[PDB]
RNA sequence: UUUUUUUUUUUUUUUUUUUUUUUUUUUUUUUUUUU
């Protein structure tokens, strides 16, 4: 009858702080959660997971994360391997639900592999390295893949942790140029508000104990003891900031 | 046989001021519309309608209007609330007829319970309640939603109703600029005619009685038992003038 | 067997002047022929044909053309009235076939009640009175339709008749700015050639007589007695050459 | 076994001047043959083959190619008579495969009878006769038509053959501008690329004998039993040029 | 989850292993030897005439089969049909598996090459066009096909004079048969066609001392690989016309 | 990334058409995988 009264009654009930809170963190927007990549792999390899693994971070490095695209154009041994992954783990396309897996979520989660993957497939990545050694003196191999976001520990002194950030940066710019055609006309600013919210997400994510995180920035020879980068890297981030 | 006599004499018909001006109200454009959004709720609801538009309240105001997009990014007991709204309150996006439902609507037509969720979800909005206090020194919670327009007394003084549409119109301009893009760029006045159509047809509406709109901007501390706006709101309405 | 021979003798075949017209006057362009819309308006209403006739010249006059599309965001008793109309008159939308019906073609049609909808329905038009008003003085009410170009007697002096057009024209120009968004941006010249077109064939049509259309135009007060228009159509006239 | 010995014995193998020019003749681009389209006008009509072109060429010089679409907007009579014509002859629009029929085809196989309909159907045409004598005095009506570039015989001398191209060309710049929207901005040489270039095999075609081309151009008053261009005709020569 | 990934990290990268993944998932898009695996395995013993037809329709008509079909004589028509049908063939840029006009041509570019003389006049840019921009152009190198025909293992002036060359036709070629690179410059042409150029001349399909043979029996290079007149002279057309 | 296959009697626009906006707009958060 009156939907004046049913309005204003609803609005009368006292709110809650705790039943909207509790709301709001089930509504939350769920995000990339390694911990659940690594629970699928488990729950479609089992034993195998680890094998087949390093077979999809070579696969997402050198050709991408449409699997059912690269697998037309690929050899009788590899197709098969490639419809054979795409039918045990499920493996998708482009960022569909948190319970599905996709190539660069793989390559991602398992970033400390990923990294050292890099050294060996440097001239296959979209940016080779002889690209990057054009416009950084030397560049550094583990920083040429967004993965290696994940690797950066924050716990970094003030300007340790902005070269790193500032030269990984430099690969991320001529990265998403290449793989994304209309951010090619497009300037630094632009392309750099495209790639520093997940950068920085998996800088400040909760994988990775920051102790073990610094230790794999020096098995790669990026920082020293203390935290300081290394001559390479300090150069990078001046490139990162004259280049556009 | 002769259309030239069928037409002047169709003409010749006085024309009536009223039986027009009648048939335009009736065939006037109806967007929104809050007492058939009740009418709704409870012929899907019945009895869980008021719950469940508490739920709703609080997905509109963090997530958004797209209720399919919202549910691939969220939780296994989240991503089933949401998939059953949907289905049971035939939930849809954007701005459907008007006998369709929407997460933007459900919370605007139950804005007095809206703009109560606001003190509580105030960090979980698109402008944080700490974006909106670097910008007026301590901007009123309640004016944090589109939605809170409804909520405006016309009957309200000159000055007084112009700096509480002056201070409101403050988070419009940061929340168009943050939910489209292309809004960014451009200036104050730009996005200003973008939103003070829907905002002045939700003041100017004959939805909530003017005395029990004022007692409800009375509730939430904005104006006192006359009319004038409190110090937090006036500082809003010269900080909107000031800004661009 | 020698389709040499079949080609020069069909074209030896001496042509008919007459024969070759009367096949030209069969293929003529059939446009909109307003003795057809009044001939389908009786078809289907017979009696109600002139009160349901008034009411969608209203339509057409406030909302537009689509009548689906309108139907939707429309009140309770409005969406009813509409549906059956569509029902009725078999009502489409667009440029369709000279058999069909849309409300544009019945208030073209009926263009004597249309123009004097026009005075009541001021500021429900997409160009509302107030807004010609500021671009020329007092703009005549009776020329905010594309529908007013069938009441221009085309028998009226050089300057007289010119000046009535240049004047209904900056309605057009205004009126097809809002109606099509791509317009917006265009030249004046550009905006011109997409009205021009109709609207004198409008003025050239054999529907009305020239002797009862100047009556008319005489009855709405935009000529006199002799042809000479109104100082507010001179005003507009000059108008519509400075504007752009 | 070694796909490298196979290859090179396949270019091993000398290549045959005259067989591999039997495959170029027989892989030969076709498009619009003459003989073919009197062929399907007999193949459907039989003795009405006759009578039925003869109302084929007005369709084509009137209204277009486009067969269902002039249909709509057409007299009771007419609409009867086109739709007829269309389920008998198989007719279609565009540019389709070689055994179809088109109006455009029927009216450029048969282009003698078209180039004297075109002294009647002067005003009906997109580009009307007084609009070609605007720009040239008095422009001959027999060349305002694509299909009259079948009708050059390419036996007549030099630059008696170059007048005839540089003649008919004036009409085409014309009419592309008008039955094309996008060509009216662009220059004289873009014009060129998409006209000149169909032109010139139509001029050079096997169809119609050298001695009968020549005997049709007298019959209109183009050009006399060498080839020397009428009063008309040399004027009209030096119009094209002049314009851009 | 953490330390399942950091005992997955620390295990030692095996350099051979990981790189003959990256050989199996491989782009590798044409490997040539497939092109005459899949041509035997539909047409057999038939398979030496029809490629012979192929090569013709390829390099006077084009790549898309069924388009060029509408427009065609009825003994044509039904040759071009049977083909389609035959060998499966596609258009464009499809699977490794799948057969295109163009790849029928590029795999068996040494006889595509010699066909290059006889049908010089019907290719999209003539040798009449060729030859009023250098002086009597090479017909050898007058389709993309010639990239696979060259000998990389040539002396460094040389070889690039020969790349400089047949890049003057792929020029001109790219502009006629793609319209949007008519306005657009030299070096963004260059861009498109440098790159399956390249790959066509670093292949492993023709040896090194029979590739060599073949520009020597086109007549394009002398015993030692000096180029002809001709070449050299479209080598410096190529770099100064724009 | 041996890709790009254009073209050649094609192309047939207008002629009472064109109907926008209004509790709208709901962006980001390991996305983007191009030749």
């Amino acid at each position: 009858d009156n939907y004046q009264e049913l309005a204003i009654q609803f609005a009368a009930q006292a709110v809650d702080r705790n039943e909207i809170e509790q709301w709001v963190r089930e509504f939350a927007y769920q995000g990339f959660d390694a911990r659940r990549v690594i629970e699928l792999l488990k729950q479609y390899g089992g034993a195998d997971w680890e094998k087949d693994a390093k077979k999809m971070i070579v696969l997402a490095l050198t050709r991408g994360n449409k699997p059912r695209r690269m697998m037309m154009k690929m050899s009788k041994e590899g197709k098969a391997t490639v419809e054979a992954l795409i039918n045990k783990y499920k493996l998708k396309e482009g960022n569909p639900s948190r319970d599905e897996l996709t190539l660069s979520r793989v390559a991602a989660a398992l970033a400390g592999r990923t990294c050292q993957a890099l050294v060996v497939l440097s001239e296959w990545l979209p940016v080779t390295g002889t690209t990057m050694d054009g416009l950084s003196p030397a560049y550094p191999r583990h920083m040429m893949h967004p993965s290696f976001a994940g690797m950066v520990d924050p716990s970094l002194p003030g300007d340790y942790l902005r070269a790193i950030l500032d030269a990984h940066s430099l690969y991320l710019l001529q990265f998403s140029r290449v793989i994304n055609p209309n951010l090619r006309g497009r300037t630094k600013e632009e392309v750099a508000a495209t790639f520093t919210q997940p950068m920085n997400a998996a800088v400040n994510s909760n994988f990775i104990s920051h102790e073990k995180r610094r230790e794999f920035l020096k098995a790669f020879g990026l920082v020293d003891s203390n935290g300081k980068p290394s001559a390479a890297v300090m150069a990078a981030a001046q490139a990162y900031k004259t280049a556009a």
